[PDB]
């Protein structure tokens, strides 16, 4: 077995301290290991961003856009987490394909067909005036030109929503396959617990502040290091087992999912900080049917 004692995960991509060269022939490696385990990424980081506002004190009272946003079942739950917290926020779910029926019949939440583009950016900024708005994107087209045109289609979610903060999806062209070199929003890169065994993907989270709109530029030498950073954490750091990590389950995304969850708030007191991650973790399995 592949055992190890770990203060903390990596919560962030700057965090991870060692890399590896890409080998090709992982991609032929089974990429989950659980059901519904992307609706599963999806809940932890989301819960985990929006936690943060909370925290911030910049959640209540605003509109979370979410683009990308269906099937999106994952997402009744945090709806139903902060509904139950006391906590006003109205969602407004985008995507061209259906939502999961769940989220239907809730006068908090309005879910739209539609597919986005810069024009209806502009309408939905002028309908949501004056609220504040919470921007999340899960759009999917992937080639390099798709995710160029992805990112580009982002950054132009924020200058056009002009949101509080944006938590958007984010994945580096290959090296192999670079085009030209682009700028993405300045945020944090928050690392996936449960994403695909062999994915590069994490979410860039933003906090806006005074009327500036910071951005970072990346090119191939960048695109080369986030290849070797995420190899090395998903073959390496991802299959470890945290022998001194005291949890019924003693997976390293176990272990990083407990981090970002214990940071969540909830409305019963617990003893201690095993308890409520135990109690959070079991809510969000039993919700999403997850053995
Ligand atoms: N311009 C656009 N506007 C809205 N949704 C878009 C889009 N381009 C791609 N998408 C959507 O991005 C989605 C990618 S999958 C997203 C999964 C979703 N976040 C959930 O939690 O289940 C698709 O449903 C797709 O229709």
């Amino acid at each position: 077995m592949d055992v190890v004692s770990l203060d903390k995960p990596f919560m962030y991509f700057e965090e991870i301290d060692n890399e590896l060269d890409y080998e090709p022939e992982s991609a032929n490696e089974v990429a989950k290991k659980l059901p519904y385990q992307g609706q599963l990424k999806l809940l932890l980081g989301e819960l985990f961003f929006l936690s943060k506002l909370q925290r911030h004190g910049i959640l209540d009272g605003a509109t979370v856009v979410y683009i990308g946003s269906a099937p999106g079942t994952h997402i009744r739950y945090l709806r139903d987490h902060f509904y139950n917290l006391g906590v006003i926020i109205k969602w407004m779910l985008i995507d061209g394909r259906h939502h999961d029926p769940i989220l239907n019949g809730l006068r908090d939440v309005t879910l739209v067909t539609r597919f986005v583009d810069e024009e209806y950016l502009r309408s939905i900024k002028k309908q949501l005036h004056p609220s504040k708005i919470i921007l999340i994107s899960d759009v999917r087209s992937p080639s390099t030109a798709d995710l160029l045109s992805n990112y580009a289609l982002q950054n132009v979610m924020i200058s056009i929503l002009n949101p509080v903060a944006s938590s958007l999806k984010w994945r580096c062209p290959w090296p192999d396959q670079w085009i030209k070199d682009f700028y993405i929003p300045h945020g944090n890169k928050m690392l996936q617990p449960f994403a695909p065994s062999y994915s590069a993907e994490m979410r860039l989270l933003s906090i806006y502040t005074g009327e500036n709109m910071r951005l970072t530029r990346v090119t191939k030498s960048d695109a080369v290091n986030y290849e070797k950073k995420m190899y090395y954490l998903n073959k390496i750091v991802r299959n470890k087992v945290v022998v001194n990590f005291d949890y019924p389950n003693q997976e390293y995304d176990y272990f990083h999912m407990y981090f970002m969850l214990r940071t969540v708030y909830c409305n019963k007191t617990f003893p201690t900080t095993k308890a409520k991650v135990l109690f959070l973790q079991q809510s969000i399995f039993r919700f999403l049917n997850i053995p």
